[PDB]
RNA sequence: AUUUU
């Protein structure tokens, strides 16, 4: 278990980096991804934050890789730069779909300020498919406490929004579906 | 060029 666990966090990081949801956002990725057919080295993936937290080792990225569930990456042959397979598309961001994400975004208030990524990220674990997480910050970059979070299903998201506990571990939190939230 | 580069 727990280095399984670990292996995941690994995938799932770098699969979000490369994801439908960050990648049209991702400057930074969007140009290395240009400079080389689509390769980045391993050594300038290692620098991202949230992957070096876990791991800085080129290996164990591999082997975490090698045995992917989403099976979205690619290895290189020298086992050294990895890439989003070319046969994995992105989207094409229409009015339709547009529209349809914001259907699946849903609005949380209530997170003690000084709660981080994995705190979130932990409590949301059986709640739902998602593929992002918005944390809310001021113009000081603070944490607001309240939160977006994007399902992969309007189905999972209208069976979250529509919960009436919804108390974060003791507290007690506001959830609507981010159209609402613009009832303001 | 770290708002999950």
């Amino acid at each position: 278990e727990k280095m399984a666990a670990l292996e995941a966090k690994i995938c799932h990081q770098i699969e979000y980096y490369f994801g439908d949801f960050n990648l049209p956002r991702d400057k930074f990725l969007k140009e290395q991804i240009k400079l080389d057919e689509g390769w980045v080295p391993l050594e300038i993936m290692i620098k991202f934050n949230r992957l070096n937290r876990l791991t800085t080792d080129f290996n164990v990225i591999v082997e975490a890789l090698s045995k992917s569930k989403a099976e979205l990456m690619e290895i290189s042959e020298d086992k050294t730069k990895i890439r989003r397979s070319p046969s994995k598309p992105l989207p094409e961001v229409t009015d339709e779909y547009k529209n349809d994400v914001k259907n699946r975004s849903v609005y949380i208030k209530g997170f003690p300020t000084d709660a981080t990524l994995d705190d979130i990220k932990e409590w949301l674990e059986d709640k739902g498919q998602v593929l992002n997480i918005q944390m809310r910050r001021t113009l000081h970059k603070a944490f607001k406490g309240s939160i977006f979070v994007v399902f992969d299903s309007i189905e999972s998201a209208k069976k979250f929004v529509e919960t009436p506990g919804q108390k974060y571990k003791e507290t007690d939190l506001l959830i609507l579906f981010k159209d609402d939230y613009f009832a303001k």
